[PDB]
């Protein structure tokens, strides 16, 4: 028992607005004090962004790869609004976008939950993860209106000699709508590994949902793609391990997810997953109490973060002397979530203890009545809630920094 | 003071199996007692289908778009089972389907609430009604499986001989996935045109779900009928009934439907409405709590039964001496919201108040702890359910008969 000295180093990407306001807050008082981690640095402010022409955030990405785990600060993603604020040389592509397309890879997204914070499904004990393809169908789709009367028709034509196939689609008297949509048995098959190895290291089962009874071909490869992976790679490390995977109808899934526990991972489609993180968000609570985690499909490799943004409302008030009382709950879960698998790939069972331990008593000091401004709103209503009710931002922290060190010193020497 | 009737006509399917013996008993003792009906009659027992070849359907068909109102119970649909059952013929389509092709028109799904019986989401006190497109998108696609590499490419043929549109959608590399999808301005016309008078009919706002932002010609047109239909057929009298029309994004609609009380029509593309209907019936409860009701596009006819089947298990339980227990409330609230729709249409005042009654009646009898085994186990648990906590069929249905009799009652001296 010393400062912990995990072998491997973690990459941190500072953010901006309010985030990096916490962020400071959250590395002084909550990390560095109990454990000792070797991180490298990289900020991605907006303005060391533009400095540097966006290269930051493709640095930040490569050493990502080659050290395996990053923790990142919400950042903003520039609009035409920002050009103007910030004086940018251009609009720089969104950091997250840049990242993951050099990493790859799936988001899942983790709540957290705590006894006394209540959420909107009466059902719900464990967590719902679900894992977005986010690689197109209708996201990469090509429609148009039709104003003629024609007619619709698909074609493949071979690449090479081979003959064309022609589908008949539809014949237009009056006007309408026609699409077309693809996906790749790349895309597909690594998001089914970046499910199967995010099941296996969070030891929950796995369901994916698809609508193969009517998409039979479309879906049906979806379908069998992670039924190769399953049975190839990784049924018999799921039976070990106590957990399975199973496909299920998209409608069986939305009720089962009324209706169950939780507990489990849910692979979803690119409209599917886009759809119903809507609605898990909403029911969970805050949307300071859930982190998003891309995991690459060889499983080695892990960027997480809070699943919000950089709060720029509290952050005009921050800059106004006011005090804030932002949720910082998903941003240093954002940090444990990181060094679990930087603990978990390194076999630094000393360091896993301090995330559990981080993790646990963050769940019981709101427990005990110890909580932010939307927790409070969450338990008491949107009024009965006055300024006694909550924490601030930072004195909130320091509450948890008192029962982390409670809980921190043990077998002393 | 005798009873009560009406010179519209009621169009009655009476369908099979155990829906069909609650139907007989439901008539007899809650509805004819207070009420002369002109009331036209067709059999859709599997039998008398079989028998007329499925055409006592499409009489039943176009007799409701005559007369303008129909009630339909639960009827057997044909698989290879059941044709060996009761005498094989052909595999005759579903009835309803065939009713739904010749009435067009939408079904919107309507959930019965009691403050006893609590939902899966705390947030829900009123119906959240979802009405469903039903034609086109994914359930008349066109999808295959690409197995070379090749082009995925799309035409438009004008049928006059016109120069033909070519989209180049993807060039395969290795294998994946393909699909074209169309609808009409017709049907989403049609569409548009139930949603406008369904919310109408019931003084509910009225919200649209598409994902525009992604599909801006496809779902662009969505958006795009719908609103040219409000501003010019239905906005007036939408600002005099105190609702209005939005549209919305189906990642916020969803959202929305998790926070909000309720008390508003969801008009859902077909998918969605597939899918955000199973959601919502695990939410609400049980599935003897809600019925379906078919609006065509005009507003003035109008096809009700209960959401659930025939309850095949109960009628093979069915007198082998073993009573039952079967919630019979989406059953009768089929005839209740029948019979006001033929009200409504007459101007007949003492019929609608007569379906208020039995309504609220049966409302106050479940509030009460008179209520079917389904609903008993809903406020709490498989486990602590004895046959002292509830009734069966016919000891509820003459529960809510004696309560019937006391509320027609308060005519006073
Ligand atoms: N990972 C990322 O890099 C990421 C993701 C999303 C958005 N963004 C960026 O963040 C900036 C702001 O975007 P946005 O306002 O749309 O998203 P946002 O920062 O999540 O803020 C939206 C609102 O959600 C509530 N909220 C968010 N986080 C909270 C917390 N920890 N505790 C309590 N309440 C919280 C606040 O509502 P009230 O003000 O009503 O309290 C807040 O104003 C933009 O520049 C956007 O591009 C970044
Ligand atoms: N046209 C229609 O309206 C329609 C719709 C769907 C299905 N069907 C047809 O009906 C037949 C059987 O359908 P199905 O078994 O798939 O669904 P179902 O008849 O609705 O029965 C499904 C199960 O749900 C429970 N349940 C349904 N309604 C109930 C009620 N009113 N009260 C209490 N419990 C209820 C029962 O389980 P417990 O006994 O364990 O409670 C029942 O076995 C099939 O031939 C099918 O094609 C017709
Ligand atoms: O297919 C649908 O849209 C509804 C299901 C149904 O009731 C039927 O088709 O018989
Ligand atoms: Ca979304
Ligand atoms: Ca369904």
């Amino acid at each position: 028992s010393n400062k912990i000295s995990a072998t491997g180093v973690l990459v941190e990407l500072d953010g901006d607005e309010m985030t990096r306001v916490i962020w400071k807050k959250i590395k002084e008082t909550l990390i560095f004090p109990f454990v000792n981690v070797p991180i490298e640095y990289y900020d991605l402010s907006m303005e060391n962004r533009d400095k540097t022409e966006d290269r930051v955030t493709v640095e930040a990405a490569y050493a990502i790869k080659k050290h395996g785990v990053g923790v990142k600060c919400a950042t903003i993603t520039p609009d035409e609004a920002r050009v103007k604020e910030f004086n940018l040389k251009k609009m720089w592509r969104s950091p997250n976008g840049t990242i993951r397309t050099i990493l790859g890879g799936t988001v899942f997204r983790e709540p957290i939950i705590c006894s006394n914070v209540p959420r909107l499904v009466t059902t719900w004990k464990k967590p719902v993860v679900i894992g977005r393809h986010a690689f197109g169908d209708q996201y990469s789709a090509t429609d148009a209106v039709v104003k003629e009367p024609g007619t619709f028709e698909m074609r493949f034509i071979p690449a090479n000699g081979g003959e064309p196939k022609v589908y008949k689609v539809f014949d237009y008297k009056s006007g309408g709508v026609m699409m077309g949509m693809y996906n790749t048995d790349d895309s597909i098959r690594d998001f089914a590994r970046s499910c199967f190895e995010f099941a296996l290291a969070r030891k929950w089962p796995l369901y994916l949902s698809t609508k193969n009874t009517i998409l039979k071909h479309y879906d049906g490869r979806f379908k069998d793609i992670f039924a190769e992976m399953y049975k190839a790679l990784y049924e018999t490390k799921f039976k070990t391990c106590g957990i399975f995977y199973e496909h299920r109808l998209i409608d069986d899934m939305v009720a089962h997810c009324m209706r169950s526990e939780g507990g489990y991972v849910w692979a979803c489609k690119n409209y599917d997953g886009d759809v119903q993180s809507d609605s898990l968000a909403q029911g969970f609570g805050s949307l300071g109490m859930m982190t998003s985690i891309l995991m690459t499909p060889d499983g080695k490799t892990v960027e997480v973060e809070a699943a919000h943004g950089t709060v720029t409302r509290h952050y005009r008030d921050y800059q106004k002397g006011k005090e804030t009382s932002t949720n910082p709950v998903a941003s240093i879960f954002a940090w444990t979530r990181a060094l679990a698998h930087r603990a978990r790939v390194d076999n630094n069972n000393t360091l896993l203890e301090f995330t559990q331990r981080l993790e646990d008593v963050i769940i019981a000091t709101i427990e005990a009545g110890a909580m932010t401004e939307d927790l409070a709103i969450c338990i008491k209503g949107e009024k009965n809630v006055v300024r006694a009710d909550y924490l601030n931002t930072d004195e909130f922290i320091d509450a948890v920094s008192q029962r982390l060190k409670v809980a921190m010193q043990k077998s002393k020497v």
